Formats: structure tokens, C-alpha cells, sequence
């Protein structure tokens, strides 16, 4: 078993309602105003071809900059200097306000919500993850640390392969409902995360979607809000947002905490502006000045061995659910597979966003060609 | 095979994406912006208990009201008299602008879609559907007229039974999405109409779902549009709405229209105004006034024999999507079940939406209730 999580309403039965349960009562009551929480839902638009160009003061230093950034099948793309856009481009087909998958992007703003919960004392990263989930015990998060949890240092026998169907991101995805489900497969996320073992070991970066989907049950069991709820509570409603974000959910509700969170390019670019605004958001604090610091300081280099990374940036590293490059420039990114970033340029005071859809998760090839874009724009908000 | 179908994007091959393969390219440049359309999906909320309760001038008339709506199961309360809210109410944790099911009120806005398209010329009611939609050949669709489809004048072997495990509805709603599939089921719902039968009678009132989801078939072979675009561009995009709607998909991308749409009460009491406006909505022309006209003068009485709504309105009838109450007032409505109304009193040029999650669909209990509030409320509307 894996004991108890947030019921999807109020005096909700375990797991109710499911795909073959929402119409019936008590649970309808709920179903009839959340249906696409249970079936796939298409948008009616309420309002009524060609790409919207507006790369303002940074086109004179990069006059080729729109055709890097179709290159890169760049959906969106915003720079937020201090508190002004000043420069945006949108595919022909997609809208400003328009929202857009964010992969691993997402699991910059589960960290986020970790770290509220770490500055109220709810949350004590020194602490094993069974403090908050005991259910975990005999898996290999039977043993880590929180931070460990929070800083992927935790060898886990998880081969996050994208493109590989037999792997465990699959079988994750699975579990999550991203695709058809097979037999013998876990019933849920929670049940799933349980399957996973490793050989103990801890303190060497190991990429794993698993870590960020424990973190967000820790968050439940700490709160007893579903991670939806939390991440709104914690984050999204303090940003003033255009617009609600979205986030998948498996067949309990529970929000693919991971990978799944859609927004506009806009909103994210909030989520940017408040960490470099020293965890400050317009309508309050969300996280703490000391948080914001220690991610923009970054994670034991030691750890970083993923060669890929490094190669990039020698210096890199990794702590909080952010990606560090220890670069000249300090910045620190969200970064997601298909070329997802949330890029800080804390020199500049900027942030930049880029959401896209590579045709593949992950190849050095896109690698260099979405920093060398990042790292061009950068440096276009020098003073000079 | 079921014929052409409107692509899920451009360029799309039928039926792509699905579940397994969204993630894949080309597909994931149109998922990437739509995933809801493919995976379950919550709402996190940008904004940060009790009823919202604003009876207006007609609580001095109907001093019980509330405790009449809550008995009712009501969510969502709204009446608009001319252009001018008169009367709202929302239950505690259903929010002004949160979007609720119309279940079978769908069908009214289909049969509006439609109506625009006669306007055109581009849909004659007196050919048969096969005119449209040749596939349906062999079917009980082969043979009647497109205005049978809208009376819902064809005798067809398909139980109606929203309760009965085993009935047509429930084998329509896994096609749909709606439920989990059983082996041996249509693989969507255009399959699943084309496995319909029936003794080749016309001219019979007979309720049946798969009648509207047919018109919607007809709208996509007349337009080329996504039955969900089609519903935009010819009626939701025109009302100036305050949000999107939004409808389930079946696994082809394929628009619910007989139950799978979701919006505001007051936004879906703009549908009604248009109505109430001789088919003119703020931002154009939906449908003509010979259709509306139509839709207000009812169906023929004889075909009317369905003793459950005649036992309350002798003289009612349907046409057109629309049920038909021919009572002193001629009232006509949208109706879905578990309480859900769009409800039209042309007397006092109100409209009066209702939705509401009874716990069962539909009895002679709720019924009696539900219709009392209508016309106690209509009634209340009247000059004194
Ligand atoms: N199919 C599920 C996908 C879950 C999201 C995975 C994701 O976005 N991962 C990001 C990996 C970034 C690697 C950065 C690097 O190695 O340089
Ligand atoms: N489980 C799929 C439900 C599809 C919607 C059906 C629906 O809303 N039907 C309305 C029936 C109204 C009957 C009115 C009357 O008989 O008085």
C-alpha cells in the first residue's frame, strides 16, 4: 500500500472518482465542473497563420536570431529584462496566450514548492524521504536525504532513455497516463514509485523523473493538498498570472509533478522574475532570499559527471531541481527534453524563455544549438 | 471504414496523434500545445466555502428559493432578463466562472452549428444524411433525412438507459472516451454509428444521443472542420464569451456533441440571448431568424410520444436539438441530464441557465422539481 494521499474532493472515497466511476454519484458533483481531470478535452475558443515577430533591441546584435530560432522549432520565446518584455517571437499557429508543455521544466517549480515548505520548518532536507513517506521504505529512497531527493543524487536502477520503449521513463509515463497503459504495469505513480531499487550508493547526479515525483508526494503528505492544489497555493497564485497553468494527472489525480505542467511563455517568465527577485512575488513572498541563493550557487560540482552537461559547461552542476552551468555568466536554467528552458541571467536581471518542440527529447545536437541561442541573447543585454 | 475525417493538425495522417504516439514528431509540435486533448489534465489555479447567493428582484417572489436549488442539486444558477443579470447563484465551491457539463444541452448548440450551415446551403434537411456522409450507407442512418436526425424522428435499436450497464449509451460513451473500453468495441465514435440499426421507421419521437453525434459527422464532411472548430467559428467565437468552452474527444480527436461540452452559466446564457435575439450574437449573425422561428413554433405534436415529458407538457413537441414545452408560455430549453437546462422564456425575453448534479439522471422526481423552479422563476419574471 502506499497509505494515504489528498482525496480528489471533499469526503472522497481512495482513488474515486475513476474513468468509469465520474458520473455517478457522490463523485459527480465534482466530476461535472473538472471533467478534463478524467477525459481528454478539447478548447472551444472564444475568439476568432504567420509567426509573430518581435525581437526588439536584440535583433540589431542578432539579425539571424528568428532563423536560429525556427532551427530549434521554437513554439515560443520571451525575454523579460528587469520587469519589461523586451523581445518575443511565436510560431505562425501559435498564440501569445497560448500554453505549452514544459517537460522537466517542471520540476523547477516542484523544487520551488519544496523549498516554501523547507522555509516554514515543514520540511527538513537533512531528513530521510521515510520521515514524509514511510511507504517508501524498502525502496531505494529507503535511506536518502530530502536534499538528496532534491539534488538527484541517488543511484537508482532508472534508465531515464527517452526514446527507448523498454525503459523505466516509459514504464513511468505509463503509470502517469502518457500512454496505454499494459499489463502488470503500477496502478498509479505512487505504486510505481515504490517498484524502483537501486544499490544504494548516493552522492553522484543521476537524472531521474522519479526523484521530482517523490518530492511532490512528500509535499502531499506533508500539506495534505494534492500536488495540483499545492502548486497552485504555493506558487502559481502568488505570481499573478495571465492565465491558470495546467498539469497532467494519473488516474488518482495526482498532478505529473516531473514533467507534465503547461503554461504560457509569459507566465513562466514570472516564475524567472520572482527568482531573481529574491523569492518575492507580486502578491508575497514564495520562497525564501536564502533558497533563491543557494540554487543560483549551485550543487557539488564532484557529483556532476553526466559528461554530456559538462562538456558544455566544465564548471556545471546541479542542486534543487535546477540545472547550473557554473558559467561565466552564473546562469542557471529549468531545461526540458524538445528544448524547454527557463533561462536566469541574473547579470542582466533577465530571464528567457524558450519552449519548443525539437523532434527529438535530447541530442547533443539540439544541446548546442539551444545554448549557443540562450548564451547569444545573454550577452545581447550587456550594457555596451 | 468511416471516410475522411478533419486532421488534428495540418498535415496529420488519420488518426494521429494517439495516446502512444503524441510525443512522437510531427505530432508533438500540435501536442506539445493541446496535451489536454490527450492526457487527463487538472487546472492550477492563478487566483489564491459559502454560496454565492444573488436572487435579486425575484427572491421577494420565491422567498424559498435557495433551499429549492440546493434540493435540486444545483451548481450554477443565472438569470438574464433582456441584456441585464437579474438573479445568480453558485453553490459553495463552484466559483462564478467556473465551467460545469451540459450533457445533452450540447445537442442544442450542435443543432445550432447545423442550422447555420442550412443558412448556407450548404446542408439541405430534406436529403438524406448518406448525401453527406456516404460511410453511414448500411446503417439506420441510410434512408432518413437530415431533418429526422434533428427531430430525432428515427426508430433506431439503441437503449437510452443512462443507468443500465448494458445499453447503447454506455457502448456510445466508451467510444467516446467516456468510460474504459471493453475487447470488441469501436475503435471511435464514427465506427461506433456505423454499427446502428434499426427497423427503417421514421417519424416517431425518439430520443437517442447518436442522432446529434451523426449531425456533427455531417458538419465536419460539410466544412472540413473539427467538429470542436466547426462549434467555435460558427457560434461559441461569435457570443463574445467570457472563457473558452470546452469539450471531451474521443480518441480521434472527435468533439462529444452530444454531451461533452463545458462552459460558464453566464456565457452559455449568451447562447440563449442570441436566440432570444432572433439568432444575432455581438459579434455577428449565428444562425437566421427562419431557423430560430422555427426552433420557438416546435415540433410536430404527433411525433411527440414520449409519455415522460408529454405528462407535464401535453402539447410539447422537439425540433432541431431543442425540446419543445408548448405550455401558455412556450417555453423551450436545452436539457441535460442531471439537471442541466438552457432554458428560453420569450415572454419576458429571460433567459434562465441551470446546472445542477442531481444524483441520478433522470427521474420523474427531478423533473417535477427541476421544471417547478423554471417556470416558478419565468413566471416571476412577468410584469405586475
Ligand atoms: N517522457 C517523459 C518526459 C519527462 C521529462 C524529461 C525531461 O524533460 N528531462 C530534461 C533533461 C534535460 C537534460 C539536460 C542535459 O543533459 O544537458
Ligand atoms: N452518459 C452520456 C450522457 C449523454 C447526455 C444525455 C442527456 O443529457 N440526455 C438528456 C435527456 C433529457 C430528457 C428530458 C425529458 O425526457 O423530459
Amino acid at each position: 500500500s502506499t497509505g494515504q494521499h489528498p482525496a480528489r474532493y471533499p469526503g472522497a472515497a481512495a482513488g474515486e472518482p475513476t474513468l468509469d466511476s465520474w458520473q455517478e454519484p457522490p463523485h459527480n458533483r465534482w466530476a461535472f465542473a473538472h471533467l478534463g481531470e478524467m477525459v481528454p478535452s478539447a478548447a472551444v475558443s472564444r475568439r476568432p497563420g504567420h509567426a509573430l515577430v518581435r525581437l526588439g533591441a536584440i535583433a540589431a546584435q542578432l539579425p539571424d536570431l528568428e532563423q536560429r530560432l525556427e532551427q530549434t522549432y521554437t513554439d515560443a520565446f520571451l525575454v523579460l529584462r528587469g520587469t519589461e518584455v523586451v523581445a518575443e517571437y511565436y510560431r505562425a499557429g501559435f498564440a501569445p496566450d497560448d500554453r505549452h508543455l514544459l517537460m522537466a521544466v517542471s520540476k523547477s517549480l516542484c523544487g520551488t514548492v519544496v523549498g516554501v515548505l523547507v522555509d516554514e520548518g515543514r520540511i527538513d532536507p537533512a531528513q530521510p524521504v521515510t520521515e514524509y513517506v514511510p511507504e517508501l521504505a524498502g525502496s531505494v529512497y529507503d535511506g536518502p536525504s530530502v536534499l538528496q531527493v532534491l539534488d538527484m543524487q541517488i543511484s537508482i536502477d532508472y534508465n531515464e532513455d527517452y526514446v527507448d520503449p523498454a525503459s523505466e521513463v516509459q514504464t513511468h509515463g505509463r503509470s502517469a497516463g502518457w500512454s496505454t497503459r499494459r499489463h502488470g504495469d503500477p496502478a498509479d505513480t505512487y505504486e510505481f514509485l515504490t517498484t524502483l531499487r537501486g544499490d544504494g550508493s548516493t552522492g553522484e547526479f543521476q537524472y531521474c523523473s522519479a526523484n521530482t515525483d517523490v518530492l511532490a508526494w512528500i509535499v502531499e503528505r506533508v500539506t495534505g493538498l494534492r500536488y495540483v492544489e499545492a502548486l497552485s497555493t504555493y506558487l502559481w497564485a502568488k505570481l499573478d498570472a495571465d492565465r491558470d497553468a495546467t498539469i497532467t494527472v494519473d488516474t488518482t489525480g495526482f498532478g505529473c509533478a516531473h514533467g507534465g505542467v503547461s503554461c504560457t511563455a509569459r507566465d513562466l517568465a514570472r516564475v524567472g522574475r520572482m527568482m531573481l527577485d529574491g523569492g518575492v512575488a507580486p502578491r508575497g513572498r514564495v520562497v525564501s532570499e536564502d533558497w533563491v541563493r543557494r540554487v543560483l550557487a549551485g550543487g557539488s560540482h564532484e557529483a556532476m559527471t553526466d559528461k554530456g552537461f559538462t562538456n558544455t559547461f566544465p564548471d556545471g552542476s546541479y542542486t534543487r531541481q535546477w540545472w547550473c552551468t557554473g558559467n561565466e555568466r552564473a546562469n542557471v536554467s529549468g531545461i526540458g527534453i524538445h528544448g524547454q528552458n527557463l533561462w536566469l541571467d541574473p547579470l542582466t536581471d533577465s530571464v528567457i524563455v524558450k519552449l519548443s518542440s525539437w523532434p527529438d527529447p535530447y541530442t547533443e545536437h539540439w544541446h548546442r544549438l539551444q545554448n549557443g541561442i540562450l548564451l547569444d541573447v545573454s550577452r545581447a543585454l550587456d550594457a555596451v
